[PDB]
């Protein structure tokens, strides 16, 4: 069966933050979050606007691009490590302000590589017979997760969603090939304080890791697709860092032009890094039907994802 | 393909609160609890037990159960809605403490109905041929979301764990029919309270949906398994209240002693109410190879499942 991407959108909250802003707060400049980072700027949810409100947004969006009705979505899958509330689950809430009908909805908690498992559970149902169009969104609103009082965090992190609809597509297109994997050793290395309720980092040993994982995660899944570097018409990296996006980039061997870079402009989004990063390629013409894409992300757990994707309906 | 429970195991702490506990900081009594929810006692975790400790214990018992070892495991799925962090995950904890390789690992959010939608996932993944041993666990550490200044609430909810292996059984054995859905337009019904962390019900709205949904699911899941009343060996709803129970029991058309009752010694334990329930059923002998059981279910969400099962490897 070809299963692929029939819809996509994405959304990042309307306010919009510079470098310059934390200067005022904490010991940081432009100049070292720019080097250290690659981030210029990046969305914050305002406070009555959950990561519900932002999937909700993506979602919609997703729906019209699917050439769909709200009564052809049979299950909602929600990748985020910030829903609203456990229960009801940002899932659950899309059900209600979609207006599906009463289908299967749950959140899905894998950090950063949440959209990538949430997409390869959606394929597996399809693949069953028993499911047509089914809506995964990444969501987090980090800014709710961010210590503020620490220069090292505060500057990483922003908002958004993304979402696709998952169903049959045309011949050759859609998911080619999938990684997902964990280590449970790395949860010390990137976690969210019991206390605080604040993402606590050890950011040299995520770095490390995200270098090796994010290089071998990518070119496993082009060898499993039987593809070559040479194959591959986008490269769309988790969007975390512009030196470990850079290091991945060379290990798979691809050229600069084809990596998407949008950290610059959302900072880190965990689950809606990627398809914040697809949004930009498609409005800026970068990516079409039948262009071959190679996803990848590592995230708290620690986790990983990879998948390539052959571009269209 | 067949598939279904490889391997089962589940876990209470020892901790025993029985009604009598609640009497000296709340207007209770032995009678009033029990007449209102067939509930005398419930287990709680210890303060250095967390939910990944109980999800921990039901998973080694479930992997013995199973005659395999830690390496065959390829996927670990945690239905919590109190895992001890959003990242690391349940999952990722588990993928450290049980020796697995690298296997993709996550929670999933469907609150009290989890456990179900967990299983249904690993099914899933083990018909497409890419996964053979998928550790499921429902795990709920409800005594951390407890409001114990409310009498309504803070006597219902204990904690607990089950975990399948999901994989392939012998000809006409596992998961038969299942049904999963959500209703987001209950959320308001049954929630966390952003402010307080606990549980927050509307007592009423909950009890109305409870009745209708498990009595309509269970039903539906017999019709949809080409089955009736007598072909049914157990009954194990989710375990909260004896009047629900009752209600479901009566409308399935089954004998008082073919319904599993375990709500008497551990409350609600939402993932791990029905493998609670499970494991007294089998160590008890009143569960077979070849016995054809119905599961049913609701969850805040609102959610609900129903399976019909085979059991046997
Ligand atoms: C993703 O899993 N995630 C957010 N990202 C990071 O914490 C991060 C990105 C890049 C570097 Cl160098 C370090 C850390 C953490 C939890 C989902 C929120
Ligand atoms: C299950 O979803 N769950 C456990 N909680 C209940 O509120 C409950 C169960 C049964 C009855 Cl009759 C009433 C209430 C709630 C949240 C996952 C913890």
């Amino acid at each position: 069966m070809n299963v692929g991407i029939k819809g996509f959108g994405a959304y990042a909250p309307e306010k919009i933050i510079d470098n310059a802003y934390f200067e005022q707060f904490l010991d940081t400049s432009d100049e070292w979050i720019s080097k250290m980072t690659g981030i210029k700027e990046r969305h914050w949810a305002d406070d009555d606007q959950d990561t519900s409100d932002l999937a909700y947004e993506a979602s919609v969006k997703a729906i019209a691009d699917a050439g769909i009705q709200p009564e052809d979505i049979d299950m909602i899958i929600v990748a985020t490590a910030t829903g609203d509330m456990p229960f009801p689950t940002v899932a659950n809430m899309l059900q209600e302000r979609l207006g599906t009908g009463k289908v299967a909805s749950m959140d899905q908690l894998a950090a950063c590589s949440g959209f990538m498992y949430s997409m390869i559970t959606a394929k597996q149902y399809v693949q069953s017979g028993d499911y047509h169009n089914i809506l995964v969104v990444g969501a987090d609103k980090l800014s709710k997760i961010t210590d503020l009082t620490d220069r090292s965090t505060a500057v990483l992190f922003g908002d958004g969603a993304g979402a696709v609809i998952i169903g049959e597509v045309s011949e050759g297109r859609g998911i080619i090939s999938y990684e997902m994997g964990s280590d449970g050793t790395g949860g010390k290395h990137l976690y969210l304080d019991k206390d605080t309720g604040k993402l606590k980092m050890n950011g040299r040993e995520v770095f490390k890791f995200a270098v090796r994982i994010m290089g071998d995660a990518s070119t496993r899944v082009v060898e499993k697709a039987n593809l070559t570097s040479d194959d591959i018409d986008l490269f769309i990296p988790h969007q975390a860092n512009i030196r470990i996006m850079e290091s991945a980039r060379e290990r798979l061997g691809i050229s600069k032009d084809k990596m998407s870079v949008s950290v610059n402009k959302y900072g880190n989004t965990s689950a809606a890094s990627i398809p914040l990063s697809i949004d930009q390629e498609l409005k800026n013409g970068k990516l079409k039907d039948d262009d071959t894409i190679v996803l990848v992300g590592f995230g708290g757990g620690l986790t990983w994802g990879a998948m390539t994707i052959k571009w269209g309906k």
